[PDB]
C-alpha cells in the first residue's frame, strides 16, 4: 500500500476503508493464493493475523504509520483468522472489523456453508441491521432449501407476507431487505411447503424472542448494544492453563435462585420491562433480570469464594419445566430474565469480579414445537428422517442429523456463538451418550448399527471433535466439559490422540459411590470402605469434575441433609465431611445452588430456593463453611496445581475400614505445600490415632470441619500437632492425632515453626 492511502485512512479521508482494510487477494499461484490483510489499530504498537485452525500467527507489520499494519500470507483460502493486537502491555484477540464489507450473503458465504464450514454464518444468517443500495434496514436471510415459497411476517407488515416474499439463492437460502425498519422489530417467517401447507417459524438463528410462550424473533444490532471492559480477564485466559487452576464451580439455574415480585416491573440495565410471571400458580412472583442477578447473584457468588458460575441452560426454551433442556431458540439467551445486553453485562461483571462463566448447551436433541426447527421446510431439515437415529422416542425429542452439512454448521457456529458474542469461558455438554450411541435407548430391531457394525454414532463422533477442536482453537483456556455416563474412552483426551476432545469429564461414578456410601448408616460404613478409594483407580484416564449436580436433589432423591443418616448434628457433619473430602480428593468441584446453605427441600424449578433458612445458625455456619473452604482452595496449591498427575495424590492409608477412617498426601512444585488430609466417617471421635507422615516437623491445623464455627463439637488438635520420629504406615514420621467426629483434617507441615 501507498503512503497516500494510509493517510486517507488516518485521517478519516477515504472515501471506503473497506477497500483497503480487512483480507484482500493480492494473486493466485498454482496450488495457493497470496493474500494480504490490513488493520488500523490506533495506539497498538504491535498486531498479528492467527490463523487458529491451521495452528499458525504471522506477525503484521507497521506500513507508513506506526498504527497501520499490513500482513502477508499464502494460502489456499483466509476464511478464518483473528487479530491479536497489542496495546502497551496489553493483548486482545479479536475478529477483523473489517471482514464483512456487506450484510448480504456473498457466493463465498453461501459456498462454505454448503460445505458445513462457515464458522461465521450468524454474521449472515438471521436478521441483521445495514445497508443496501444505500438505505438502512434489515437483512434477513433462512436456510430452507425444499421450501415452495417464504416470506417475513412481522409487526412492520400487520402479519401479512405478500410484499416481502423472500428470494430463494441457489436452491438454498431465502432472503430479503426490508428498508427502514430496525432493531426491536417483531417477525417470523411464513414457510409454505411442497404440499402447499402455510405456517410459521421462528428464526433458527434469532438473536431475540418475546416471553414464552409467544415465539417471535426480534431482531437485535447485536455488535452494538454493549461496551465490554473484560480485555484482561480474557487475556489472562487465552494465557492460562484452566486444568492447573483451582476450578470451584456454583452451578445455577437461573430461574429458581430467586424471585422477585410481581407487582412491580423487571429493572434492566438502563431501563424496565414487564415483569415475567414464573407461573400461574405463583402469580405473586416474577423471575431475576440479567441485570439483577448480576447485581445479586454475583456478589453472592464471590463472597462464597467460587470460581465460576455454571448456568443451566439459558439458550431460549418454551417450557420452563425442561429446566432449559429442550431448546428452540439456539442463538438467543432467554427473554425470561431480559434482553441480550443484560446478559452481556452479567458476563462482564463475572469478568470484572474474577468469575467465570460456563454454558450448559444442548446440541443433543431439540423438541418438536411447531415454532421452533421441527419438519423446517416440510422435509426432515435438522433432524434426520429415519426415527430410529432421529427421534428420542423415550423423550418426545428430534435428534440433529449430524452428518448433513449445513445442520453441523448450525451448531458447530452455535457453540462458537457464545464465545464470540458473550465472552462465555465454557461450556457442559449434559448426556454425551445419547449422541455417541446409535442404540441409545432404542430396543432390539428398532435400530440401525453404523456402517462398520457398530453402534457407534459415527456423525456424532465427528462433530463433537470438530467442536472440541475449534472451540480450543479459537477460544483457547477456556472449559469445554462432558458428562458421559457408558464406559466411551478417552471423553477429556485431544482429538489428535483419539479422544472426544473435552478437557474435563464429571465423574459420574465418584458422584454414586460419595453419595451412596454418605447415605449408610456410620455403623455399616465399614463393609463398602471400597465406595472412598474405588474412583481413585481409573481417575488417571480421564480430567475429572467432581460433581455434585442439581440431578441429585430432585425427584425423591432428597437434598443433601436429608440424605443423609442420624441426628440433625449428625447430617451436618456428614455434609461437611463429604465436601472437605471432595475438595480435597483430586479433580476440579461443582455443586449447585442450595447445597452451600444446607436447604432441606429438594430443588422445585417452579419456585426459588429456600433464603429464609439463612435466618438460622446452623444454616449460617454452613455456610461460612464453604466460604472458608472455597478460600482454602484457592489459598493452597497443592488442592489445585497436580490434580491429573500422580505427584498430586498419594493415598497414607486406607486399611482402617473398620473406623471409616482414610489419610492422604497431596502435592504441588514445592514440597513445602504439601497436605496431609485425614478422614473420618464415623461419629466416634479418636484420641491418638497415628498417621504417617513423610517428614518432621510441626503440622499446623488449617482445617477442621468439626470446629464449632462450622456446627461441629469443637475437637481437633488444637491447632496443630509435632510429628515423632516413630515409623507408621511406611514412613519415617507420624502424627499422633485426635481425629474429630464425621469430619476431616487438612495439616500442612511448617518448616520455620520455633521448637
Ligand atoms: O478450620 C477451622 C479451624 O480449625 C482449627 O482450629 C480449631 C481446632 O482444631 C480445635 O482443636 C480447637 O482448638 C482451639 C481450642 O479449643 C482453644 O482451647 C485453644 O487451645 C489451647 C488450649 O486450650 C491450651 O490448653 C493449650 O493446650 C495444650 C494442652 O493443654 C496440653 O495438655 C497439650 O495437649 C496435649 C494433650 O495433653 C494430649 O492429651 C492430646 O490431647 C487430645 C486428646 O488426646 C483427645 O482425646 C481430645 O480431647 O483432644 C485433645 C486435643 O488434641 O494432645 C495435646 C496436644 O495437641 O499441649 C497443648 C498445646 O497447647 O494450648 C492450646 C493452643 O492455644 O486454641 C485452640 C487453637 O485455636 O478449636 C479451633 C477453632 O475451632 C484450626 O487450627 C483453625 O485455624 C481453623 O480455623
Ligand atoms: O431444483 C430442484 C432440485 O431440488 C431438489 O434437491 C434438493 C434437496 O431436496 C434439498 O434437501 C437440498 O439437498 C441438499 C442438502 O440440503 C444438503 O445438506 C447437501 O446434502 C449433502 C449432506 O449434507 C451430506 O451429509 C451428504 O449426505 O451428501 C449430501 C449431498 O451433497 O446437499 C443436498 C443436495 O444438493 O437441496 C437440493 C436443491 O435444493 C431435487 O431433489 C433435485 O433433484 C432438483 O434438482
Ligand atoms: O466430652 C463430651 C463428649 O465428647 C465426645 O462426644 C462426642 C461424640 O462422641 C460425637 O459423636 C459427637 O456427638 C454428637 C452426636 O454424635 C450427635 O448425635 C449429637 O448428639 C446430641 C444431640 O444433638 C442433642 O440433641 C442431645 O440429644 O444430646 C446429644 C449429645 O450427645 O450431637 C453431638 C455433638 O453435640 O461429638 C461429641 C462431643 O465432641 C466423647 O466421645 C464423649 O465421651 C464425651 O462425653
Ligand atoms: O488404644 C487403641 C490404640 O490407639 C492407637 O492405634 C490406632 C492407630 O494409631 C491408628 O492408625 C489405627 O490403626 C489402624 C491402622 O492405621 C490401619 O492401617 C489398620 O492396620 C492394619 C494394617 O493396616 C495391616 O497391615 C495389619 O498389620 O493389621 C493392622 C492391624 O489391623 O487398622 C488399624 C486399626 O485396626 O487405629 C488404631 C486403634 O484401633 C495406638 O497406636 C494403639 O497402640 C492403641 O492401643
Ligand atoms: O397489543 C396487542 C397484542 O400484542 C401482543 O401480541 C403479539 C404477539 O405476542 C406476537 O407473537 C405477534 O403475534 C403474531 C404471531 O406471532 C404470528 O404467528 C401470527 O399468528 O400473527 C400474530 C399477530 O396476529 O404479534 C402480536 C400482536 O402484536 C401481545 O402479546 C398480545 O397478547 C396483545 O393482545
Ligand atoms: O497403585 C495401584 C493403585 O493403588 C490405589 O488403588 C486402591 C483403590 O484406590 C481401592 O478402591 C482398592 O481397589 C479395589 C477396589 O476398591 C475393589 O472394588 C475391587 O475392584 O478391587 C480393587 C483392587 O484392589 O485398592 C486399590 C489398590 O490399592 C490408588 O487408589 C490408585 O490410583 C493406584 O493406581
Ligand atoms: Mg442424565
Ligand atoms: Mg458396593
Ligand atoms: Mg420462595
Amino acid at each position: 500500500i501507498s503512503a497516500d492511502q494510509v493517510n486517507q485512512i488516518i485521517y478519516n479521508l477515504h472515501h471506503d476503508p473497506f477497500e483497503i482494510l480487512g483480507c484482500h487477494l493480492l494473486e493466485e499461484g498454482k496450488n495457493t493464493k497470496k493474500w494480504v490483510v490490513r488493520a488500523y489499530l490506533p495506539k497498538a504498537e504491535a498486531a498479528w493475523v492467527i490463523r487458529p485452525t491451521e495452528r499458525k500467527e504471522d506477525p503484521m507489520n507497521s506500513v507508513h504509520h506506526p498504527n497501520f499494519f499490513e500482513c502477508i500470507i499464502e494460502t489456499p483460502e483466509l476464511n478464518h483468522y483473528q487479530l491479536k493486537v497489542k496495546e502497551g502491555e496489553h493483548e486482545k484477540v479479536i475478529y477483523d472489523p473489517y471482514a464483512f464489507s456487506s450484510p448480504y450473503l456473498t457466493d463465498e458465504d453461501i459456498y462454505l456453508f454448503s460445505e458445513g464450514n462457515h464458522h461465521r454464518i450468524y454474521e449472515k444468517l438471521g436478521a441483521h441491521v445495514g445497508e443496501i443500495n444505500g438505505v438502512k434496514g434489515v437483512y434477513f436471510a433462512v436456510w430452507a432449501p425444499n421450501a415452495r415459497n417464504v416470506s417475513v411476517i412481522g409487526d412492520f407488515n400487520n402479519w401479512d407476507g405478500r410484499e416481502h416474499q423472500m428470494r430463494k439463492r441457489n436452491y438454498t437460502i431465502w432472503e430479503l431487505f426490508v428498508p427502514e425498519i430496525g432493531s426491536g422489530t417483531v417477525y417470523k417467517y411464513e414457510i409454505k411447503n411442497s404440499e402447499g401447507h402455510i405456517y410459521e417459524k421462528s428464526d433458527p438463528y434469532g438473536f431475540y424472542r418475546e416471553v414464552r410462550p409467544n415465539t417471535a424473533s426480534i431482531v437485535v444490532d447485536i455488535d452494538n448494544i454493549y461496551q465490554w471492559h473484560d480485555e484482561e480477564w480474557l487475556e489472562k485466559r487465552r494465557n492460562s492453563d484452566p486444568l492447573k487452576q483451582p476450578v470451584s464451580v456454583y452451578e445455577v439455574h437461573l430461574g429458581s435462585w430467586l424471585h422477585g415480585s410481581s407487582a412491580e416491573k423487571m429493572p434492566l440495565l438502563n431501563g424496565e420491562a414487564d415483569p415475567v410471571i414464573v407461573s400461574e400458580w405463583n402469580p405473586g412472583a416474577r423471575f431475576l433480570s440479567y441485570y439483577e442477578l448480576a447485581e445479586k447473584l454475583i456478589p453472592y457468588v464471590k463472597d462464597m469464594g467460587y470460581t465460576h458460575i455454571e448456568l443451566l441452560p439459558i439458550a431460549e426454551h418454551p417450557f420452563d419445566g425442561s429446566w432449559g433442556y429442550q431448546v428452540t431458540g439456539f442463538y438467543s439467551p432467554t427473554s425470561r430474565f431480559g434482553r441480550p445486553e443484560d446478559f452481556m453485562y452479567f458476563v462482564d461483571k463475572c469478568h470484572e469480579n474474577g468469575i467465570g462463566v460456563i454454558l450448559d448447551w444442548v446440541p443433543g436433541h431439540f423438541p418438536k414445537d411447531s415454532h421452533g426447527l421441527a419438519y423446517f421446510d416440510g422435509t426432515h431439515l435438522y433432524e434426520h428422517a429415519d426415527p430410529r437415529i432421529g427421534e428420542h422416542k423415550e423423550w418426545g425429542t428430534l435428534v440433529f442429523n449430524y452428518g448433513r452439512h449445513e445442520v453441523r454448521n448450525f451448531l458447530v457456529a452455535n457453540v462458537l456463538f457464545w464465545f464470540d458474542k458473550y465472552h462465555v469461558d465454557g461450556i457442559r455438554v449434559d448426556a454425551v451418550a445419547s449422541m455417541l450411541y446409535r442404540n441409545y435407548l432404542r430396543k432390539e430391531g428398532e435400530w440401525i448399527a453404523n456402517e462398520y457394525g457398530g453402534d457407534e454414532h459415527i456423525e456424532a463422533v465427528s462433530f463433537i471433535r470438530e467442536v472440541n477442536t475449534l472451540l480450543f482453537e479459537y477460544f483457547p483456556g477456556i472449559l469445554s466439559i462432558a458428562e458421559e455416563s457408558t464406559e466411551w474412552e478417552k471423553v477429556s483426551r485431544p482429538v489428535y490422540d483419539g479422544g472426544l476432545g473435552f478437557n474435563l469429564k464429571w465423574d459420574m461414578g465418584w458422584m454414586h459411590d460419595m453419595l451412596d456410601y454418605f447415605n449408610i448408616d456410620p455403623y455399616f460404613r465399614q463393609y463398602h470402605q471400597n465406595n472412598v478409594t474405588f474412583s481413585m483407580l481409573y481417575y488417571y484416564n480421564e480430567n475429572f469434575m467432581l460433581a455434585l449436580s442439581h440431578d441429585e436433589i430432585v425427584h425423591g432423591k432428597s437434598n443433601m441433609l436429608g440424605k443423609m443418616p442420624g441426628d440433625e448434628w449428625q447430617k451436618y457433619a456428614n455434609v461437611r465431611a463429604l465436601f472437605t473430602y471432595m475438595y480435597t480428593h483430586p479433580g476440579k468441584k461443582t455443586m449447585f445452588m442450595s447445597m452451600e446453605f444446607g436447604q432441606w427441600s429438594e430443588w422445585n424449578v417452579w419456585g426459588d430456593l429456600e433464603w429464609h433458612l439463612l435466618q438460622y445458625e446452623p444454616h449460617q455456619q454452613l455456610k461460612q463453611f464453604f466460604t472458608d473452604l472455597n478460600a482454602l482452595y484457592q489459598q493452597e496449591p497443592a488442592l489445585y496445581t497436580h490434580d491429573f498427575e500422580y505427584h498430586g495424590f498419594e493415598w497414607i492409608d486406607c486399611n482402617d475400614n473398620t473406623h471409616s477412617v482414610v489419610s492422604f498426601l497431596r502435592r504441588s512444585d514445592d514440597p513445602n505445600d504439601s497436605l496431609v488430609v485425614v478422614c473420618n466417617f464415623t461419629p466416634q471421635p479418636h484420641s491418638h490415632y497415628r498417621i504417617g507422615v513423610p517428614e518432621a516437623g510441626y503440622y499446623v491445623e488449617l482445617f477442621n470441619s468439626d470446629a464449632k464455627q462450622y456446627g461441629g463439637s469443637n475437637m481437633g488438635n488444637l491447632g496443630g500437632k509435632w510429628a515423632d520420629e516413630w515409623s507408621f504406615h511406611n514412613k519415617p514420621y507420624s502424627l499422633d492425632l485426635c481425629l474429630p467426629p464425621l469430619a476431616v483434617l487438612i495439616l500442612k507441615l511448617d518448616p520455620t515453626k520455633v521448637p
